[PDB]
């Protein structure tokens, strides 16, 4: 989750933080 710090996880490949969750059309947890 993205909180309030963005993704820095999933957001690699595109996990776009969804509602502080990232997301890349499908979530990536964190």
């Amino acid at each position: 989750s993205c909180v309030y710090i963005p993704c820095t996880v999933t957001a690699l490949l595109g996990c776009s933080c969804s509602n502080r969750v990232c997301y890349n059309g499908i979530p990536c947890a964190e």
